[PDB]
């Protein structure tokens, strides 16, 4: 790397990894479009395994930027609308609180409150509609934002099912191999099990256990190489050669609601630049009233691109700023406090630009 990306980073990392007691990490700056890539410590202590620029590291709800951009490419295709009732897609989903929760509540964390969590008991496809059958909303759509796994999971659910392909299926064939991401996986495969890193939990080796929609809300692995790919490919859509998915970023970064100064995109989150750290900030619930903006402001370039992730042993980040052509990914595997996250992404992106 050029020594001003080096020193940036090596002198903002190097004392978060010793704070944070961070057993692995890997980061890429994209910068003026390219990428530049950054590995320190361990993908598996006990085996003594480093990370490289090859090794998996569990994304947590970074996967929701996957499939906020595959819902947005369905709905490009004509698939699907975001102004359609879950029903249309769900028809067996009869409870009368169901009535006005649109696919865009769903994607957006809207539809009044859904449940952090799929609870654990929640396995099969019966269960799954008894669960949301019964789920009794505390607001009404469009009113308050509660960040959920069940909201954004049913969302990548529902959209794919006009495709007639599995979500996994969807997500590789109109996602993962026209951008060249050829080791990002929803179920890692035997031949990539050398590459995927352990996370670290109170010093237990774990990884993420399967639930249901884990797929759709929390379940993509990832390289580095390949996550600054993915912010190439975000930070420049327009530039990617087919059509659907190329409307699908940019209705990923699109502007549905505002709360303070956050707005929330399909997947990502997005606030004006410039912006400060304290401002783009433990919290197992925190439910915040939404006002809409009508209609949706399309992509904005001077924007603050977002988005952190957590699995039990995992920690990762990603932000962007397309009017800079500047952007991050840091992928560890501990989950370290997301304050820590932002002010080092900040603190590398502000150097930059």
């Amino acid at each position: 790397a050029p020594q001003q990306i080096n020193d940036i980073v090596h002198r903002t990392i190097t004392p978060l990894i010793e704070q944070q007691k961070i057993p692995g990490m890997a980061v890429a700056v994209i910068y003026q479009g390219k990428p530049y890539y950054f590995t320190w410590g361990y993908a598996d202590i006990a085996k003594k395994q480093p990370v490289t620029q090859q090794t998996l590291f569990e994304l947590g709800s970074v996967s929701r930027t996957f499939t906020g951009v595959l819902g947005g490419d369905a709905i490009a295709r004509g698939e699907i609308k975001l102004s359609d009732p879950t029903t249309k897609y769900w028809p067996e989903l009869t409870a009368k609180q169901w009535n006005g929760i649109t696919l865009l509540h769903l994607a957006t964390y809207t539809a009044g409150g859904l449940p952090l969590q799929v609870p654990d008991e929640v396995k099969s496809s019966s269960d799954l509609l008894r669960f949301y059958q019964n789920w009794q909303p505390a607001w009404a759509p469009g009113t308050q934002r509660l960040y959920a796994n069940s909201s954004i999971g049913l969302f990548g659910a529902l959209a794919v099912k006009p495709s007639g392909l599995s979500f996994e299926q969807a997500m590789q064939t109109r996602v993962f191999q026209p951008l060249k991401l050829n080791h990002t996986w929803i179920n890692v495969p035997p031949a990539e099990e050398k590459n995927y890193a352990w996370g670290y939990r109170e010093g237990k080796a774990v990884h993420v256990s399967p639930g249901a929609l884990d797929a759709e809300a929390y379940g993509v692995k990832s390289t580095i190489e390949d996550m600054a790919r993915w912010v190439q490919s975000n930070l420049k859509p327009l530039d990617i050669n087919e059509k659907t998915l190329q409307q699908g970023i940019q209705l990923a970064q699109s502007r549905y609601w505002q709360t303070g100064d956050m707005y929330q995109g399909l997947g990502w989150e997005m606030l004006d630049w410039p912006v400060n750290p304290d401002s783009i900030i433990k919290i197992a619930l925190a439910a915040r009233p939404v006002k809409a903006i009508t209609p949706p402001t399309p992509a904005v370039r001077a924007s603050w691109v977002h988005k952190t992730g957590a699995t039990g042993g995992f920690g990762s980040y990603v932000a962007f700023i397309p009017e800079k052509e500047l952007g991050i990914v840091m992928l560890a595997n501990k989950n370290y406090p997301n304050p820590a996250r932002v002010d080092a992404a900040w603190q590398i992106l502000n150097a930059l630009q």
